[PDB]
């Protein structure tokens, strides 16, 4: 029912999900003149090494790849997090044009795109408990910008015909994520919430401040996919990102000076 245009948008999810009103909503923008170092902060620890991926997914809000999270594989640790964060999914949100797309902004700059790696605190044992928990997940957020090509992410885009329509889905093994990432981790920081239905405040987020370059050709192939399902007017999957909340009575940590 909730999606991303005029009569169900944004704007409207409140009436089904009145947490959008709430007090850590996500996304935000990241004013870089405010954000303070925090020397506190740990480097982060991306390990994705041993990662599974399993299946690729049109949802009819975006597309995702999955993962096997039932042992500590592919984790996020350090930064701000305490314990072990195990991937489950990452997903994409982008823009019909290449100067929107992204859902945080940085000092009101929109990236032509933004990669979401969710995972999920492991004491709380699945990641339905975890939605439940003011710290049950951390999303790691990735800006794209149009330029070069990102190899990393050319088998993602050639699979992407095989998804058009909500509820398709394919094999996709032996994915790494390792490629999707930017040379350096410095990142912001802050507690927020799911930007999807249901919006709960369960997310710390950990945007990265390296944006990964991606060519026109890889953003090109992500606006071809449809919304709808297979035999309903065709509504091309764009503009799917929230737009910035209010920050409210939080701070922005930055990891770097
Ligand atoms: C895959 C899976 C396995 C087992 C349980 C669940 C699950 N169940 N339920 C939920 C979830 C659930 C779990 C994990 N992520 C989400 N949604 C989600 C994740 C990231 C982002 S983003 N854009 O900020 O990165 C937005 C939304 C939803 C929500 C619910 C409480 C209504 C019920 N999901
Ligand atoms: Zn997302």
């Amino acid at each position: 029912h909730w999606g991303y245009g005029k009569h169900n948008g944004p704007e409207h999810w409140h009436k089904d999900f009145p947490i959008a009103k709430g007090e850590r909503q996500s996304p935000v923008d990241i004013d870089t003149h405010t954000a303070k170092y925090d020397p506190s902060l740990k480097p982060l620890s991306v390990s994705y090494d041993q990662a599974t991926s399993l299946r690729i997914l049109n949802n009819g809000h975006s597309f995702q790849v999955t993962f096997d999270d039932s042992q500590d594989k592919a984790v996020l640790k350090g930064g701000p997090l305490d314990g072990t964060y195990r991937l489950l999914q990452f997903h994409f949100h982008w823009g019909s044009l290449d100067g929107q797309g992204s859902e945080h902004t940085v000092d009101k700059k929109k990236y032509a795109a933004e990669l979401h790696l969710v995972h999920w605190n492991t004491k709380y044992g699945d990641v339905g408990k975890a939605v439940q928990q003011p710290d049950g997940l951390a999303v790691l957020g990735i800006f794209l910008k149009v330029g070069s090509a990102k190899p990393g992410l050319q088998k993602v885009v050639d699979v992407l015909d095989s998804i058009k329509t909500e509820g398709k889905s394919a094999d996709f093994t032996n994915f790494d994520p390792r490629g999707l990432l930017p040379e350096s981790l410095d990142y912001w920081t802050y507690p927020g919430s799911l930007t999807t239905p249901p919006l709960a405040e369960c997310v710390t987020w950990i945007v990265l401040k390296e944006p990964i370059s991606v060519s026109s050709e890889q953003v090109v192939k992500f606006r071809k996919l449809n919304f709808n399902g297979e035999g309903e007017p065709e509504e091309l999957m764009v503009d799917n990102w929230r737009p910035a909340q209010p920050l409210k009575n939080r701070q922005i940590k930055a990891s770097f000076k």
